């Protein structure tokens, strides 16, 4: 198996995020979502596999951060400017039919960090970007 | 907007279950799934969509608890003996294309039980079961 924990980083007080979705994809053996110490731990079968938490600001901001193993490494991607229709279980699912995101998966990302329309950064960075035991910042600017 | 708040009550000390996963349809501008005072609460942006929970056992039990809105009218239903690739995501958007779950969803039950095949019971009843501000009981034997 492989388990990737994540720890959020809030750092501009002129909103506030929360999680309001968190999935997990059907291949190897599927997976968890748990919470240890206020950590996100993704649990997964085996590559091959992620899970996509979505977060949402009373603003109306919102995104979601993927993380995952492909081909027995770590990835991850964030999405933004979501529509209502976009929700973390139709994003999830994008990244195994979508090219685009099928793509972003490919890359095997342990860092990556996009802006939104507004102007806010969001970071994923894995601090332990090895082995089966990962580790991860999300950083909300 | 419909909300849909769920209470988990745990009666049988044989088993531990705990959420792995939590999923919004995205129809009706899809939602939103919180937590307050250890209450799961779903808000929905209008009538037509629904969200998963799923919970597993350190045993290997697991199932899934659906709850939604369907013409205005709540709804819900329970899956068990899940399979490994059977993930909360996989199981809601089954009730936007799957015969039997769409037939489940459309019957817009305030109380719904099933036992898995190991004998437990599992029941969903709507203590709050009609307008726009809806509450659930999910019962776990």
């Amino acid at each position: 198996t492989y388990k990737i924990t994540v720890r959020v980083y809030q750092t501009n007080p002129n909103a506030f995020f929360h999680p309001v979705e968190k999935t997990v994809w059907k291949y190897a053996n599927g997976g968890t979502w748990t919470i240890t110490d206020d950590q996100h731990v993704l649990t997964m079968g085996g590559s091959g596999t992620s899970g996509t938490l979505r977060f949402h600001a009373d603003n109306g901001e919102s995104f979601t951060a993927t993380f995952g193993v492909h081909n027995y490494k770590r990835w991850c991607d964030i999405v933004t400017n979501l529509a209502a229709d976009e929700t973390g279980m139709v994003i999830n699912q994008q990244y195994y039919s979508q090219k685009n995101r099928e793509e972003a998966r490919e890359r095997q990302l342990s860092n990556y960090e996009v802006k939104n329309a507004k102007g806010r950064n969001f970071e994923i960075v894995y601090t332990e970007a090895e082995g089966n035991d990962l580790h991860a910042n999300l950083i909300i600017g």
